[PDB]
């Protein structure tokens, strides 16, 4: 029974093979054939190369000595190597070509999914050129999808020295009979299979695929495309800023590039972007995931007037001056998408780029109270309960198991009805006592929000709500003013309270305004379509905000 | 007594005056003078300009009527305008050559330091131009140093209004006979002289800068230049890593752009940094200054191969991997000088580039144990008394204050002598119990380093030092290897531990390293000569690592 999977980075899990580049630049330069492979491996076991793989020397010192190699070569061979001929030249464009074989690392992540411990053997070199970035951001994406890389350069032995797979196996902790080794070179499988192990030799990847399937018993090839990268909350780096005496935010950050800044809604957590983040911040973009003031980590005061919107945009203000930040692109959902088009309005300065995901920007009324405009629309009564302190906390506080369940489901799978909720007396008050669970989230998504509003309650978030006033009078300074800088609105279909009509006349206000639909999408965008809602952002990122 | 002066933003703290460029406009332009100065007050109180400082509209929404307001005013003078007239062309090019007026902000600085409160009172505008991010850096650099800083779009009041005269005194809490008011404009200083205000029409700023001595009885002109702008640590994010079960690393963080991570040595912390971490993130890098393993507030555990330079270089790339950064620029001092050189060397494909304060590189011995050549120079013999475990703990530890007032001094001032410690039996034996606070820090400086020892112990600090032979097995790894990345070696006069003449062969095998050397400088480099630290590292970093 299979338990471990080790896979080769070269010609397994990144193409083209940085090997195959020596055949098809020899038949380019019409050199004889097999003129380059001879140079690379020019001194077997004591050649420049095992040196180089073995990490005694690095790649900008073997450039020199395979250039030698090459014309030692051509000179038993009797021919002359061209005029521009650069061993920097095809190597820096053979690595800068190699791309991730995607089926093969889907396959891997799914295999890992099924129990299996995963691990890269590969044959490399200590890259100190000025272009090895590239490398590493490869490795990179590709280290955090497996238990163990082990790299021939820092541990100082080769594929195919036996020594090794001893050292592999040593690591993963099994026996050779419990592991399958996928090469693209048939001598490094030769050791493994003397050993016992299960080798696949890959020349193409379909083929590669329907013998790792035989022999897994597992699924890997026409299966359903994957769910993104989603956080652990345990391998994030953790942020906290006190913007003033009593207030400390938290936020959690990853990449580099320019900075985009994440505003959760209600009753939410910065682990509602678990699905954005590795995706923004692989699309070459610095993210930081607010805990909104009133959440999680973040510092919850009791008073209502600490959450009215001019406090909260004024404190987003001074987290950028902390940070040291001049500017930085601001997406928000339902309450942080109010957030973050008032920020448009009153710093543009500090904001780069404008998002919102479901909220529209609704101009104030100036002769009509928020109050009374929640009167008109019914799906807004809810708005009304949240009003007195103390009554929506006891109800959502009672059972947050209960409340988590029932608030995060799917279009479809909806249990509350929005409508007559004071009457009714509350929210839960039709609803079942034990839910089912969305097939939306998982059980352990459900008690990282428990465990979250354990620590604050609903106090802090419910306050969003009790400054409608105050909203409505701060809002109205800016009703002279038009949204000039990038925009996005992006609306989900199927959210029956920010149902996507009641953002038809932003234009009005934003008129270079950038749309996104969501069809067969819910008030939960980020957790309910998180792909489609990736793609919509990765590309306005890349347009209107670099 | 005064004891509040007031700035105002242009033609005081930012020259030249944006005003004053419609005077230089119309010169250029053969303009009948005064054209665009009447054009830009077209209106009064009503008029579009007013409508911009108080917030109503944006400046893209004025530029259209600024443009309106010239044309009207050449019907009347019966000129016509050129034909590449552009308001947005000639406000883009005043607003970006505005620059801080250097002594008139080093005048503010003086009266904060002499117990001042410091505000700047200004007219300004809403900024959603493409270029905007302009003007929010200048505003985020001034805005560090005043107490308040009120903008007119932002409270809906203007100068001359007396209005925003009373929301001055009321947010200063003081009578206007304690408050000084600096204006450029002659306009804006009647109503603050009609309250009773101490007014200083500025015109040139040595002249306005010699009333202001008169006025405050303290010297601003011809004052010697200013230490850099140093850290508040309530004042920073911090953020913390785990890169493994028991190990959480902890740093601060400041800035945007490429990512710099600064290693302090023994036995210091993030706070040596203190003085370069707002003048690299004002040079525009993401500044990441590290509490090092046994530190603050980074985890200190027991166990002395926790501290051996492979699993902290380890570490160190874990720490990357988790924050999302491919590549950083590496830079030390004293122990954190050694660590990036084998970051350098073990992982040159996540360093961007390496600097060394201090610390020379060194390269392994095959042929002698570290232990030995330590024997060979006495000035390394307080190394073989901090080998036993509990010993140099007991002595640091028992009095934490002497222990840093003895350590942190002058080349000048110093205390100790490190020959024949272990003869004598100790550091401190032949030291004096209540050292003087050397002219180097401050005693709030030294009981920072108090309280982040108080927690953590001397054990893990000491523990970089128990580990010689399994490091020299280690670097044994990389003796056929170069660096050939960009590389800076800083060099301390008076460092009499990491002398100057340690480092004299590192060309062969650092061959394009460049070189700093600081004279009259001794081991705390960071805060003996931090102006000079700033300008060496800020001009290699934008040369080489940009």
């Amino acid at each position: 029974t299979l338990r471990a999977a080790v896979f080769d980075l070269d010609g397994v899990l990144a193409l083209p093979a940085v090997f195959g580049v020596l055949g098809r630049t020899e038949e380019a330069l019409a050199l004889p054939r097999g003129l380059l492979n001879d140079a690379f491996q020019k001194g077997g076991p004591e050649g420049a190369t095992t040196r180089l793989m073995k990490g005694e020397i690095t790649l900008s010192q073997w450039i020199p000595l395979m250039e030698e190699n090459c014309r030692k070569c051509s000179e038993t061979a009797k021919v002359c190597l061209p005029k521009n001929f650069s061993i920097k030249e095809i190597f820096d464009k053979a690595i800068s070509a190699r791309k991730i074989n995607r089926p093969m690392l889907q396959a891997a992540l799914m295999l890992r999914k099924k129990g299996f411990t995963t691990a890269i053997l590969t044959n490399t070199w200590l890259d100190d050129r000025a272009e090895r970035d590239g490398l590493a951001q490869l490795m990179c994406e590709l280290k955090m999808h497996f238990d163990f890389l082990i790299e021939s350069c820092q541990v100082g032995m080769v594929k195919p020295e036996p020594q090794i797979y001893k050292f592999l196996l040593d690591t993963l902790k099994a026996s050779p009979s419990e592991v399958v080794f996928l090469d693209d070179i048939g001598a490094n499988l030769k050791p493994a299979r003397d050993l016992g192990m299960v080798t696949i030799l890959v020349q193409d990847t379909d083929t590669a695929l329907k013998e790792l399937e035989k022999v897994t018993g597992i699924q890997l090839l026409n299966t359903p495309a994957p769910l993104p990268t989603s956080c652990n909350p345990s391998d994030m780096s953790h942020g906290y800023v006190t913007v003033k005496p009593r207030v400390r935010l938290h936020f959690v950050e990853l990449g580099s590039g320019p900075a985009v800044c994440l505003c959760h809604g209600f009753p939410e957590s910065w682990y509602s972007w678990r699905y954005q983040i590795p995706a923004l911040a692989q699309a070459g973009y610095r993210v930081l995931a607010m805990d909104m003031k009133g959440y999680g980590e973040s510092s919850a005061p009791p008073e209502i007037e600490e959450y009215c919107m001019e406090v909260l945009c004024k404190e987003m203000v001074t987290f950028l001056d902390k940070l040291g930040l001049s500017q930085a692109v601001f997406i928000g959902h339902d309450w942080g998408g109010m957030l973050v088009w008032y920020m448009a309005l009153f710093y543009p300065e500090r904001v780069r780029a404008v998002a919102s995901l479901n909220t529209p920007f609704i101009p104030a009324n100036p002769n009509m109270s928020p109050l009374e405009s929640i009167k008109a629309n019914p799906v807004f009564d809810y708005q009304l309960y949240f009003q007195e302190p103390g009554v929506a906390e006891a109800e959502l506080e009672q059972n947050l198991s209960r409340t988590f369940k029932s608030l995060f489901r799917a279009s479809d799978e909806s249990v509350l009805s929005m409508h007559k909720v004071c009457e009714a007396g509350g929210l839960f008050v039709n609803s079942p006592e034990e839910p089912s669970l969305s097939r939306m989230v998982t059980e352990e998504e459900i008690q990282f929000y428990v465990q979250q509003f354990k620590k604050s309650g609903f106090r802090g978030p419910l306050n969003w709500y009790r400054n409608m006033e105050r909203n409505w009078k701060w809002a109205c300074k800016s009703l002279g003013r038009k949204i000039l800088i990038p925009a996005l609105m992006v609306t989900a279909e199927k959210d029956f309270v920010l149902v996507p009509q009641m953002s038809q006349h932003m234009e009005d206000w934003i008129p270079h305004l950038k749309r996104g639909h969501i069809e067969d999408c819910g008030h939960w965008t980020q957790m309910d379509k998180p792909t489609e809602v990736n793609q919509i952002l990765i590309k306005w990122l890349d347009s209107d905000a670099r």
